């Protein structure tokens, strides 16, 4: 999230006050059983902290078993774009829209993309 974001984390019982040591532990407890609501803490929160690598761990799985939000859209490509990386941003990003081929903004930002001609 963007000025929401600490605000909204301190309502949580699982925000342990600290950026990386939350994150760490939500990738832990996540990694015995899935959380949705934990899961976006755990990416709005590396958005945060600039950890596109944390984010891309956690945004790219749900569209492997689901249909992504725009907002879920555009942060794992955006992810992507800003660590380096667009090849397989690009790469990703085919495949996600022949699973899934309804979602518009999927095919704008794949549209996007290859409008990088030279």
């Amino acid at each position: 999230e963007d000025r929401t974001l600490l605000a909204d984390l301190a309502r949580l019982g699982e925000w342990t006050g600290n950026g990386p040591r939350a994150l760490g532990f939500w990738k832990q407890l996540l990694a015995g059983a899935d959380d949705p609501a934990l899961r976006e803490h755990a990416w709005r929160l590396s958005l945060q902290m600039f950890d596109f690598d944390s984010a891309i761990e956690l945004l790219a799985p749900i569209g492997a078993q689901r249909q992504m939000t725009d907002e879920e859209l555009d942060a794992l490509v955006y992810s992507h774009e800003t660590r380096g990386t667009p090849e397989e941003g690009e790469a990703w990003l085919r495949g996600y829209v022949q699973r899934y081929p309804k979602q518009r903004l999927a095919w704008q930002r794949l549209q996007q993309i290859l409008e990088h001609t030279q």
